[PDB]
């Protein structure tokens, strides 16, 4: 393994602290996972890979309800559910997918199971809810839409057979009655929410921990290819607008006039949204194994595998603060919503962070 960069010395412009922390089972341990917390109506919903799901008060982290989704039917009396994609919350349901090709819907009220559906393959990516449907990108190369009410598969879309197990997240994006899916062996496709009818498909690369989830901003689709280039596509036609050669990029977000990304070496970079030109690079975290970035209080925030959060000025890439949070480390994405910043550690502990 590559030796990571030392902890940068930062003069804190402010002093971020931990509001609260709450255990959630045994987390994801050492397995790769995209499992992360959700927040809705002042309640944080979080899970661990073994199958525990908890609802927590967002102000103090105290348990409101909890439920174990472990199977009671296997050889052994208890069998881990292998929760993986999610957590996603929408319309009174908590949606989670598993590596056993199940998708669960839990009632936000009390954690009881509203429905559970066997889908076409492993569900490693977050469920995406739109137009009354729960979209599940399965790891055997299909996109399935489940009714939010009863979990039934409304439609299925065939993609390319991956014939190669990839762990990196690949959620669909939704916009204007359509879903856009990447991570399809160098192809991006747009389909109609109504029946999964395909509208356009575009090759962004020929036939590694890359998040190939497309991001739609103002009629432009931003997409990373398995290989490492960033492409901008016209949302409605799928025509390529521009491409930037970068060499493996792990995660990116888009805001204002910038694209913020973290590459495979944990270099943090800001790019122009119209052309993908580099604006700044922050290289002090090289090989510390960063989470995806999130925007919070005007700053860019990332966690690392040693359990630190790094606060970055979006203008020039320099640090404005640093804090030690957790000893087991970070891996899954921080979540910024409703004025809060949440992050779940590898051992399962969920933190709320105060600027």
């Amino acid at each position: 393994v590559v030796k990571m960069s030392p902890l940068p010395t930062v003069e804190n412009q402010f002093t971020p602290t931990t509001a609260w922390s709450t255990s959630v089972g045994s987390g994801i341990g050492n397995f790769y996972s995209n499992l992360h917390p959700a927040l809705a109506d002042n309640v944080v919903y979080a899970a661990d890979r073994a199958g525990l799901v908890k609802a927590l008060n967002a102000d103090d982290g105290k348990e409101i309800w909890s439920v174990s989704l472990a199977e009671k039917d296997g050889w052994f009396s208890k069998e881990p559910a292998l929760l993986s994609g999610g957590v996603t919350v929408s319309g009174g349901h908590v949606y989670i997918g598993s590596e056993k090709a199940q998708v669960y819907a839990l009632n936000t009220s009390d954690g009881t199971v509203a429905w559970q559906t066997k889908v076409a393959g492993e569900a490693l990516s977050r469920p995406v809810v739109s137009d009354g449907l729960v979209l599940i990108h399965t790891s055997n190369g299909q996109l399935q839409a489940l009714n939010e009410a009863d979990g039934a598969v409304k439609w299925t879309v065939n993609l390319d057979m991956p014939s190669l197990s990839l762990r990196g997240e690949s959620a669909p994006t939704t916009a204007f009655g359509a879903a856009v899916v990447g991570g399809d062996n160098g192809r991006v496709s747009a389909v109609l929410m109504e029946q999964g009818q395909m509208i356009w498909q575009q090759r962004i690369s020929q036939a590694s921990d890359v998040d190939t989830t497309p991001v739609v901003v103002n009629g432009v689709v931003f997409a990373l290819a398995y290989n490492g280039n960033l492409t901008a596509l016209d949302l409605r036609s799928g025509q390529i607008m521009w491409k930037r050669e970068l060499g493996s990029v792990n995660d990116f977000i888009v805001d204002g006039n910038r694209i913020y990304l973290v590459d495979q070496n944990d270099r943090v970079m800001a790019l122009t949204i119209d052309g993908g030109v580099t604006l700044w690079t922050q290289s002090d975290l090289l090989h510390r194994l960063l989470t995806s970035p999130v925007l919070y209080n005007g700053n860019l925030v990332v966690g690392d595998s040693e359990g630190y959060l790094h606060w970055i000025n979006v203008e020039d890439g320099r640090f404005v603060a640093q804090q030690k949070v957790d000893s087991s480390g970070f891996q899954t994405e921080p979540v910024a919503a409703d004025g809060k910043l949440l992050i779940q550690a590898k051992d399962g502990t969920v933190y709320s962070i105060t600027r």
